[PDB]
């Protein structure tokens, strides 16, 4: 059967893709315009790697400029993953992008949707639209998100609401909780620390160190992703939380690195950033419950991943 | 003090600018583009009064093209009801301008509200944010859309949210429930069928007519909102619902029509329009609570002041 893959040539979406085509069962499209954060050369890779199969078809074009109708005719699953994801640069000048690319895009898809017969529309979200909570978040909790990026990303989730309400849109919502590993966008924390321990800079912490996250290995979040097509229950207009083994704060996960490393990291305390919750924690019963979900990958083994992918990246 | 209107030229925001400038204190500068739903003829007659006053300065210009450091200077108080607020108009193509107006109007407004000190910025917001929901809804509940016109509003809330959270802008949130009298704009239904009733035409009901709304007449919704700015107690973050004296089906308004006009309807029955749900109904317990709030106004009495307003019009 036929995927169609939203922002393929990204992190999570080349991630995707590779699980996707290793089931000689799917033919896989992907759509990507190569913007947002991550700089084009990386993403250059990521779709060499996917064109690799003969089973992956690559399309290098902006979704508001696409002929959505032709293009979904023969598309039994959607999902949908791109975004202009950055949490602390969707401020003031910056904000049109997200508005364009989480909003416009994903109301435009949604409309596209509409007459197609499809299985699945799978919508990626963000543990973002919460914003500062205790305890872990359940998916019917009333999410007031912190910045503009989580607005935006919380009016995609509405939108899939409206669709499928309306037009029976057989959407699926999954709120991914911040995903790391191999090919991590440059912009996120383990990138970025793990760029500096290798290059003996000092390692650049917003805040004092105590923020916590419910960290997802890639593989974590590409087996939940992959289990909401693949589930055998009625997921049909879920919300469902996919989180990680286990929580750190960053000051956890610089000594973390130290023992991976074996070097001791001078630190660099800066002002806490705008927008960014002091924790995430999710509650991923739900998960368990319709997608057999168990995150499997420490999180010493995945940042060992990572760090072998940066210092080879570089 | 003095006191910004965004919409100023509009249905409520015609209202409330006349009500503002009854106290002697207050100086008002309005703001309005000439856009959404009501064409410029009627708002033109909504503000002919007002800009005769010399404590009243009006603006028609766009307030994504204005340049809101002189708009904003040495305001107090925002009023922020500048909007496109057509429920059933907000699919396909149509969905842009509520993109624009909605979202990227209400983010740079708060963006130009970072480093002046209001009093308070008042948001308006809309019933439609509930989307489906039974019983009197209160401000607590789980807001899930129907329409991408209430995604929309319910963004420039989440806005309003961020931009308190995180720089201190003193927000307060009022959600009105259909409001209706003299001014009404023109594709709401009270206006058409009243219009139609005039022309001796068909009155259009879309559905069967039994659908309920919580029908706030404008003198009620101008007095809570009178009440939000002067009242001394620490609103500062919280969500109002503003409701109406008398919940009512069409089918029953269509009868109050009858005895006003001494007429008989003809009815032609559309299909539903996607995105309206079947019943509205606010508990305004909060607002009785915080503003003193209570609605006064029978539709009756209402319904006899929109009639003669749209039968003077015409
Ligand atoms: N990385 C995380 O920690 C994390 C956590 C929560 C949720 N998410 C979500 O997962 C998804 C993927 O995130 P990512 O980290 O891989 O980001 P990414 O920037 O690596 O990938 C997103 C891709 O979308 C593409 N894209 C954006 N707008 C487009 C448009 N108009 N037309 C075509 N392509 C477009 C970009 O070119 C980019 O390659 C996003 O929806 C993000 O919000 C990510
Ligand atoms: N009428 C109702 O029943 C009702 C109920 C719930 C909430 N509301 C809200 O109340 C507010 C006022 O509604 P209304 O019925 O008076 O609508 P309206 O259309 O009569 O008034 C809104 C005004 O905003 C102006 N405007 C829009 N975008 C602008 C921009 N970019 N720059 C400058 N001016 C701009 C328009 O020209 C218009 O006159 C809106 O926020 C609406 O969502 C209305
Ligand atoms: O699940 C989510 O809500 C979000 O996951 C990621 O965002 P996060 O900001 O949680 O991840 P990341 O960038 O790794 O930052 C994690 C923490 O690390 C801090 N940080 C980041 C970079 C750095 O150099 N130093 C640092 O202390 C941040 O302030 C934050 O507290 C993704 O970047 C974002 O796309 C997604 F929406
Ligand atoms: O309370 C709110 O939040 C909303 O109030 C209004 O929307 P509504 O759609 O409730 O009001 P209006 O347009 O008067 O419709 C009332 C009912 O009357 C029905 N209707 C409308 C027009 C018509 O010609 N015939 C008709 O049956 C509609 O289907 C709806 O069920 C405002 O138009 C909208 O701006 C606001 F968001």
């Amino acid at each position: 059967m036929k995927i169609l893959v939203t922002g393929a040539a990204g992190f999570i979406g080349s991630h995707l893709c590779q699980a996707l085509l290793k089931n000689s069962a799917y033919h896989v499209v992907g759509i990507d315009h190569f913007i947002g954060p991550t700089p084009a050369t990386l993403k250059t890779g990521n779709i060499q790697s996917l064109e690799l199969n003969s089973r992956f078809q690559f399309i290098r074009e902006d979704i508001l400029n696409t002929d959505l109708s032709k293009l979904l005719q023969d598309i039994d699953v959607v999902y949908h993953l791109a975004a202009i994801p950055g949490v602390r640069t969707s401020w003031g000048k910056d904000f049109q992008p997200y508005v364009t690319n989480n909003i416009m895009v994903t109301q435009q898809l949604l409309e596209a949707c509409k007459h197609i017969k499809l299985d699945k529309f799978i919508h990626i979200s963000t543990s973002s639209v919460y914003g500062e909570k205790s305890g872990a978040v359940s998916e019917d909790l009333l999410p007031i998100p912190l910045s503009p990026f989580g607005v935006t990303k919380l009016s995609g989730e509405h939108l899939c609401h409206v669709y499928h309400k309306n037009f029976h849109i057989p959407i699926v919502i999954l709120r991914y909780f911040t995903v790391y590993g191999p090919r991590q966008r440059p912009d996120m924390a383990f990138h970025r620390l793990i760029k500096q321990m290798l290059e003996d800079k000092p390692l650049t912490i917003f805040g004092d160190g105590t923020q916590t996250r419910d960290f997802t290995y890639i593989d974590d979040c590409i087996r939940g992703t992959v289990a909401a097509l693949e589930t055998k229950k009625n997921i049909i207009g879920e919300v469902i939380n996919i989180g990680g083994k286990e929580q750190a704060s960053i000051l956890d996960i610089i000594s973390m690195l130290e023992k991976i490393s074996g070097k001791s990291a001078t630190k660099n305390f800066l002002k806490s950033v705008p927008g960014e919750p002091k924790q995430t924690w999710a509650d991923i019963s739900k998960a368990s419950t319709l997608l057999q979900y168990s995150p499997t990958v420490s999180l010493s083994d995945g940042l060992e991943a990572e760090y072998d992918y940066i210092k080879q990246l570089y």
